[PDB]
């Protein structure tokens, strides 16, 4: 599913992400708009760790989810990664919401870093009555 920005900013909310351990709605926006333009069917393989990242989050199976075909995977959110990759975002959400708890915060994500750390993400959520 294709969320579009104020479909997905006012489902975010209603999940409890606005303000989720100091992160701010438009920062969750940012980074489901560099990781999979809110596209839930997302995937992007990495051949270093031979992990892939999955849904409009783009959460790693290395750490995250369990796909059955990564070496020394650990499964963190205890979820199978083909629940994230599906149009009912509440597994993403929660997995979301643990990869968060861990010390590095949002800096998890390269592109949250790169093209949303210390800029204006206004534009994300403004006319979304959110």
């Amino acid at each position: 599913k294709v969320f579009e920005r104020c479909e997905l900013a006012r489902t975010l909310k209603r999940l409890g992400m606005d303000g989720y351990r100091g992160i701010s709605l438009a920062n969750w926006m940012c980074l489901a708009k560099w990781e999979s333009g809110y596209n839930t069917r997302a995937t992007n393989y990495n051949a270093g760790d031979r992990s892939t990242d999955y849904g409009f989050f783009q959460i790693n199976s290395r750490y995250w989810c369990n796909d059955g075909k990564t070496p020394g995977a650990v499964n963190a959110c205890h979820l199978s990664c083909s629940a994230l990759l599906q149009d009912n975002i509440a597994d993403a959400v929660a997995c979301a919401k643990r990869v968060v708890r861990d010390p590095q915060g949002i800096r998890a994500w390269v592109a949250w870093r790169n093209r949303c750390q210390n800029r204006d993400v206004r534009q994300y959520v403004q006319g979304c009555g959110v």
